[PDB]
């Protein structure tokens, strides 16, 4: 009974704030972990830049533009993808930045989507 998407309002968090610097040890681990922490509302999202990545952890799950026309309710339309030692699990658009939990760190800004569930 779960819709194909949700709207989601992402806290963004700055890299050196990030507690817990990733979901998991597989990728299936990662993704599954991330899809519970956004329907538990305790998911944020890095913007990616130089140094970020280094200072996560592996396997990362992004978040990547799906399309290219809906942007329903000012929400751009994204889907999950997870990296491991360079393999992408899932092909998709522009990344707009990597999953992390949230465990009460202060977001600098919130990014709206509307994600693909599955
Ligand atoms: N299988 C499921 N994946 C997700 C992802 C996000 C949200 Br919110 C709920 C669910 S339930």
């Amino acid at each position: 009974m779960e819709k194909t998407h949700v709207q989601l309002s992402l806290p963004v968090l700055q890299v050196r704030d990030v507690l817990v610097r990733g979901f998991g040890d597989s990728v299936e681990e990662v993704l599954s972990e991330a899809r519970q922490h956004l329907k538990d509302g305790t998911c944020g999202l890095v913007e990616v830049e130089k140094g970020v990545l280094p200072q996560l952890e592996q396997p990362y799950v992004f978040i990547k533009r799906s399309d290219a026309r809906t942007a329903p309710h000012g929400h751009v339309m994204v889907e999950l993808v997870a990296e491991l030692e360079g393999i992408q699990y899932g092909r998709s658009g522009e990344t707009l930045g990597v999953l992390v939990p949230h465990v009460g760190e202060i977001p600098v800004a919130y990014r709206k989507v509307l994600l693909r569930k599955n």
